[PDB]
């Protein structure tokens, strides 16, 4: 029999915490990670869970997510450890029937937790779920370089910013269409910050928290983080072109409109209006 | 009997891709990579091609390739997964007997098809089959960051940006004396931007994509990827010389016509005219 | 039995200096490590200990280190190199009953020595087992590329530099509320850098070394190599954004004010008063 | 018996060349390196000499080098391939007993011959050799990235480049105290570069090609290696500094002086006046 440690998702999140840390985008614990599993996916591992079970209430029932399992990254965890001992490192738990709790079915050993994010991540599944009619099941925060020197330089407005991200490769209107929801600063770890993330989900599949990070979502690990990875390229061009002092040329506003027809996308239109 | 991901073809282009992504240049299914094979490369392997064949038409004739096998990246892969599973991401094509379409004789498993890139991949290789007498066999397209944000602030024109280039490290003129072409912006995955990287590629190894990337070509994949290397690490000073606000010395041109005399290379006219 | 190259120490300062090495934070031997165990850590590999004792007189009495077993990178040696030759790269040193020196129990072959900031790290451990009633085990000297560039723009002053770098990345309040302390330039290696350091160590656990690097002090090694990880990362953004020409916009006082509350910290006053 | 590939020499020439290429320091062929032997290194070895002989003659006769065994990378080989394939990237040579040519004992399989730099490594490898008395046993040459940059902004001087590199990191003036030779551009690859590299090599360790890259001299390969790469860290950090607007504050000529007498070198008094 296979080893849970062996299955395609803990592998996963494995590849996942691991390319995010070479990346440099997760120093020290900052970044979290929740993948919404199927019952058929953990089903084969259920000796596993055979346990003196562990419940955690959530700090706001979540109805939407009743019954559901998730693999989560940990409280106080390290992307760079996931690979040296997944089992510390991330959790596998499953929301109960009413949405008030969770039991932590495997992992997460020595009385550690999910991330302090688990607010922000859920409330996000939540609304990303019904953005998508099921197709989302990844939410991702991480500490993106570039993304995040440019929420001291650019305006925090989603239409500005999503435009100069655009801008700055050619693929970013195709890969993130409906473009970049952005929150005021906010104190994190707390449920306001995690409501204030969800609603922007709903019209966003990125948001960025200023002088903080980047959160994405997406249907598979691979397409969430290569969402991310598009748009801190993109913001990496930005900011080489803007230590040079800015851009002589640009892609034009006709020329986005362009390839938003050609792709079969709709730009979201305060962007495209710039 | 020798496994065909063993093959030197098969284990290049997991080189050529892996090193590409560790390098930055490869985001999410942002590259491009052909390798066209003879005959001989390919028969030590046909029973892996012994197939329900899959054929997929061209989107135009390209009777000079007509039999022409290649290796290939596929269609929304991700160039850091080609290492993970080759068959997977990579796919052996033969174009048939009027280069009408092809068929996929091994690879792109699960219904995966070739690059959205293909026809600038094709014809791309058919105009350096002819400009090179049949030396040149790869090519290349990818993300490269440095080159990419120089597209926003050199002018985009061929002796400007090739002079830049050669500037900006020693070796860069005996590497392309042809120079760099450069294209106006154009929507990507069209006929209409495989045809205009294609003219460029009469007369350059190396055609700009302004706000996107690369394309490059050579006789074997090292020298390919070793020909964007030198162009984007030429890229990478000049973007830190410019950040720094700009050059006080450089390369004269009577130092780089020196260059190319003792290399016994014709430089292009206009960059050098300079 | 499990060899000494195996137990979680000598695993422990292997992945920490490779990391660092990695991190281009530790060129040539641009770096040292030390790390305080227990009598208990130690016992289980006493036959590795047993030997033609090794011993050095310390250049000043530690008293307050008697009998302290520690693990400590070589003078001389290459971060690089640790993954490649523990015993060569690494040494377990004892302080005797009165702290005029320590024995070298295993490793430092071939006549290696510890290394030269030996009274750096020794004295810092002092000042931080007084600091932490005895819970910091770990001091780490990297030369962390961004901090010590910022070391030529930022002035350096205490309450300026910890301001910046909290300002930088949004956790930085919470990894270092007590901020980071910096001295003046001065001749390394020394008694007297060795003992300015320790006095910061009594109100930071960061100190930093203008044009040379920094110290840190933690619990683990993770935590220790986190530290510095978030206050170079924070570094990197703030490199960044002053090279676009500064912030328009960042954290205000307020909302440092409001982070410190709610993770339960006392940010340092003069830090927070700007 | 011991494979030659696993001597004390290959391996490290495979683990300089592979450190050097994931550095971004030798993209395509841009670098080479040379290691001289003793006889007793290669002599357990000599079954692998068992040779159709290779005598290639040198441009110059070279009689100081006369009986000496070399170990060096090929012309046109890449620092990326030699983990890969160390007997097709590397040869052993050895020169003739008047210093007229020198024969290839081993490697440098299928028709390559040592690098196109050799006369600048040779003529190098004599100055070091008198300047030492034979302490000196490397010659490393590469593109290091920040050091080019910087040779478009510093004036091509070399007591004020000396003095920049020595003031962007502390440990500088102890590891190169000599400084930093310079000479102006040149074509490579010639007898005249290489002539005027060695003499600077006379009182240098490290001599810089304007808009090309960086020479270096020392007693092994990871001293070598550690002088480019300090260098090379400095250089980084200046180009940080200069693109944040200069320096506010830096390490001053007494405190260069103060640091020189602390670690008992003699710093070249041309940079030290500044
Ligand atoms: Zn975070
Ligand atoms: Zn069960
Ligand atoms: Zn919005
Ligand atoms: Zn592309
Ligand atoms: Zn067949
Ligand atoms: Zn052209
Ligand atoms: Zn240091
Ligand atoms: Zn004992
Ligand atoms: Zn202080
Ligand atoms: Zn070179
Ligand atoms: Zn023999
Ligand atoms: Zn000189």
């Amino acid at each position: 029999m296979q080893n849970i440690t062996q299955s395609w998702f803990v592998q996963g999140m494995i590849k996942a915490t691991t390319d995010a840390w070479l990346k440099g985008w997760d120093e020290r614990n900052g970044g979290n990670l929740t993948l919404r599993l199927d019952d058929a996916d953990i089903a084969p591992y259920h000796d596993n869970f055979h346990q003196q079970p562990r419940y955690i209430p959530l700090s706001q029932p979540m109805p939407l997510l009743a019954n559901t399992p998730f693999i989560v990254t940990g409280s106080g965890k390290f992307f760079r450890n996931v690979q040296l001992d997944p089992a510390a490192n991330l959790g596998i738990v499953k929301v109960d029937s009413d949405g008030a709790g969770y039991h932590i079915l495997w992992g997460l050993t020595n009385e550690a937790v999910p991330t302090s994010e688990l607010p922000a991540h859920f409330l996000s599944h939540c609304e990303r779920i019904k953005a998508t009619n099921g197709k989302d099941r990844v939410i991702m925060h991480c500490h993106a370089t570039n993304l995040i020197a440019l929420t001291y330089v650019l305006e925090n407005d989603t239409a500005v910013f999503t435009r100069q991200l655009w801008e700055g490769s050619t693929e970013c209107l195709v890969v993130f269409p409906d473009g970049v929801g952005i929150l005021p600063w906010m104190v994190p770890g707390t449920d306001a910050i995690g409501q204030a993330t969800a609603q922007e989900m709903q019209k966003h599949s990125l948001v960025l928290w200023p002088f903080h990070g980047v959160f994405g979502s997406g249907p598979t690990l691979d397409e969430t983080f290569g969402l991310i990875d598009t748009a801190e390229k993109s913001a990496q061009v930005l900011v080489k072109v803007y230590s040079m002092g800015g851009m002589w040329q640009t892609i034009s506003r006709e020329e986005l409109i362009a390839l938003g027809k050609r792709f079969g996308v709709t730009p979201l239109a305060s962007a495209l209006s710039l």
